[PDB]
């Protein structure tokens, strides 16, 4: 017979054993998760070892199918998503070295502390103490001596080990027929299978050029606003025409600028909207959170959650019998099985998590019928947007008042508008920037654009450049501040939180052009529409068996990657700001420093 055949048969037997081996995989994470033990991580290494052996031997018998001589898009497009196992290609020395680098700077980064001068001992680690110190601080001296002790503690270590990190890893890539590892994560992005406007590696990287360009005088405008605003706390540590400092942006290393906003509200006067206070004086819990939830999903023709997801899920803290680390995740287990595992107080971000979450087992599900290689989302973009889709459509005045949470005379005026507008721009906008430059350089770093003698040398360049933030103290070739990052010293790719952010404003405002909303952007509504929930349905159901630009064209009529409902969306934010900029220079520049 035929090649085509023969690997049908192979990827039938391939899924009808890797169910079973998820399933298994799964079920040990969930009780690692949900019950800490010392058996529990011995089981679940037991299984990840197997999967992990099990993925590898399907590999090596996938690589001698010929990807030329087959014609049908789904088995091929399964067979390349198989091939891409990354461990398999190189000698044992080499990967056990790569092991050890990655195991050593996992550790090196969970128990990373800083010691304040003068006091050997009372040494503060990185979560919650800098965390906080961060985020609710408003001292230069202090935000300045945590930032250089945690650089001078992390990057002076981590140098010579992302080194050899990097080299390993560009060795692999070179193996793997790939240019260099920001092809292999690149690799992502690229569909050459849709016939016609095939997207490339190459593209990507232009069009987010190309969004960034057309990003920058919004985001230009509020860095000048937020500068503005805090030259009033920092009366000689922020110059008017210069960049900001990298230590007083929300956080250690400048992804959000959330913290900021009780010191750039526009009107500090009139409080934001509260609910966790109506919630509590209403008598509500997590169970009634939940249904609220699904109530709103299903108002937008999305099927209900199963009883499976009601009495396996952990949507509380069991407690006095358990000691768990709950963070949000909404977990798929395979054969229909998906929970929710998260602490959710009585309170407003977690009934916005909530949703999230909601979201994104709804997400899950869609594909639930695909093959195991297809049941992911088409990009690594797509699963954030649509969790972030549905908690931009239910934070809303409107609906916390047609639903009972909000008082009806609460009068909506410009002035809560431009806050809500200004508080979602810190966390939206100001982390594009940072986002653009961070995978740029690790880009170019992967090319060997950048020598190592000068990597340093360029990460500060860049900063001045994309982001327009100064570092506080100069830093030799002897740091690695790159790597003080969770996302970068742990093998995970940083692009997909800024392709998102363009996947999540274009499906929306698509949505309110189904939903005949009429407005302004930021009060509209999917809930109560039949329309627009069966073209989501259809959009979400696809997974990945088709390309990305296919799934996007079918949702938002447009083939491409496009910011304009970004800008759309921020129209009155930006006319506000360029209404306040009246009396301050917009822009920064690039040869200034504070340190002089
Ligand atoms: C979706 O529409 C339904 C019905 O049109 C809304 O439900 C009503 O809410 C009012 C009070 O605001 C109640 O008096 C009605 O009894 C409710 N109807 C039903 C059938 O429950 C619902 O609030 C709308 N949802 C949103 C988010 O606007
Ligand atoms: C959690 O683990 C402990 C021991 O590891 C065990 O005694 C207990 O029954 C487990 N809980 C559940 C719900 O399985
Ligand atoms: C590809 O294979 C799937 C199932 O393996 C089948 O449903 C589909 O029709 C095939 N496509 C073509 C073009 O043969
Ligand atoms: C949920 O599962 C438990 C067993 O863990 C069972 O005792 C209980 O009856 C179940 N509840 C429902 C509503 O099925
Ligand atoms: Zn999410």
């Amino acid at each position: 017979s035929t090649t085509e055949d023969e690997a049908k048969k192979f990827l039938d037997k391939f899924n009808s054993k890797a169910e079973d081996l998820s399933y298994e995989s799964s079920l040990a994470s969930w009780d690692y998760n949900t019950n800490i033990s010392d058996e529990n991580v011995q089981k679940m290494d037991e299984a990840g070892a197997k999967w992990s052996a099990f993925y590898e031997e399907q590999s090596k018998l996938a690589k001698n199918y010929p990807l030329e001589e087959i014609q049908n898009d789904t088995v091929k497009r399964q067979l390349q998503i198989l091939q891409q196992s990354g461990s398999p290609v190189l000698s044992e020395d080499k990967s056990k070295r790569l092991n050890s680098i990655l195991n050593a700077m996992s550790t090196i980064y969970s128990t990373g502390k800083v010691c304040k001068p003068n006091n050997p001992q009372e040494c503060l680690l990185l979560e919650p103490g800098l965390d906080n110190i961060m985020g609710t601080s408003k001292d230069y001296n202090e935000r300045l001596w945590a930032w250089e002790g945690w650089r001078a503690e992390v990057g002076k270590q981590l140098r010579p080990l992302y080194e050899e990190y990097v080299v390993l890893k560009n060795e692999m890539a070179r193996g793997y027929h790939y240019e260099d590892y920001g092809d292999y994560w690149r690799r992502d992005y690229e569909t050459e299978e849709s016939s016609g406007p095939g997207y490339s590696r190459d593209q990507l990287m232009k069009d987010v050029d190309r969004i960034f360009t057309e990003i920058k005088p919004l985001y230009e405008h509020l860095h000048a606003y937020v500068r503005a605003k805090l030259m009033d706390t920092y009366p000689l540590h922020i110059s008017p025409t210069g960049c900001l400092p990298a230590h007083l942006l929300g956080d250690m290393w400048g992804r959000f600028w959330t913290n900021l906003y009780p010191l750039t509200v526009p009107f500090g006067q009139k409080p934001n909207i509260d609910v966790t206070d109506a919630m509590l004086n209403q008598g509500w819990d997590a169970n009634r959170i939940f249904k609220e939830a699904e109530k709103f999903f299903v108002s937008v023709s999305l099927p209900k959650m199963t009883e499976g997801f009601w009495n396996k899920s952990m949507l509380t803290e069991p407690g006095d019998g358990r000691k768990v680390v709950c963070h949000p995740t909404a977990w798929d287990l395979g054969k229909g099985d998906f929970r929710i595992k998260m602490c959710t107080k009585v309170t407003m971000e977690d009934f916005l998590t909530a949703h999230h979450e909601m979201g994104h087992i709804q997400y899950d599900m869609a594909y639930a019928s695909q093959p195991y290689l297809l049941r992911n989302g088409a990009n690594e973009g797509f699963h954030e947007a649509v969790g972030e889709v549905m908690s931009l459509s239910v934070a809303t005045p409107k609906h916390l008042k047609t639903m009972g949470l909000l008082s009806p005379d609460f009068r909506e005026d410009d002035e809560t508008e431009i806050n809500f507008l200004l508080k979602q721009a810190l966390n939206i906008v100001g982390t594009l920037p940072f986002t653009y430059m961070l995978e740029k350089w690790r880009w170019m770093v992967f090319k060997g654009e950048i020598p190592k003698e000068e990597w340093m040398k360029k990460w500060w360049e860049m900063k001045r450049e994309i982001v327009g933030v100064v570092e506080p103290v100069p830093h030799d070739e002897t740091y690695c501040d790159p790597a003080s990052l969770f996302h970068v010293a742990n093998d995970y790719s940083f692009i997909r939180y800024y392709t998102r952010t363009i996947f999540e404003f274009q499906f929306h405002e698509a949505l309110c052009r189904i939903a005949q909303h009429n407005g302004p952007l930021h009060k509209c509504d999917i809930s109560n529409s039949t329309d627009a929930g069966k073209k989501l349905h259809q959009m979400l159901s696809v997974g990945k068996s088709q390309a990305w630009t296919k799934t996007l064209e079918d949702i938002v009529d447009s083939r491409n990657m496009d910011v304009g409902p970004l800008l759309r969306y921020f129209k009155p934010l930006y006319t506000w700001l360029q209404e306040q900029n009246r009396k301050s220079y917009v822009g920064w520049n690039t040869d200034w420093s504070p340190y002089a």
